[PDB]
């Protein structure tokens, strides 16, 4: 654990936040052009 | 109920259902547009 | 289907398989023209 | 390392690459029509 497990749970936390940014532009993109 | 922890499984939750509703629109869209 | 905790773990589990298969056909109608 | 919910973790790594990686993929569609 920690070495490979918390890596796992902050490694996602990034790529929520990621793909949390990349939603609203794709998906509000959609509804703009 | 801990807390730089509990705020991921709470955000996943969040972000978990805000896609699944967000996929059923944008997907059922995608076959009819 | 414990506390909000394996409850949870399970209900994000549901969907990571739904948003695999809805990729591999969705992504595919991209490739189809 | 544990066993039941280990494999749980696992998969979701799998996932979180595989979003990345597609994400970057898929999203070119969006700039290219």
């Amino acid at each position: 654990m920690l070495e490979p497990f918390q890596i796992l749970s902050i490694s996602s936390f990034i790529l929520s936040a990621l793909h949390f940014i990349a939603w609203t532009i794709g998906h509000l993109n959609q509804i703009k052009r």
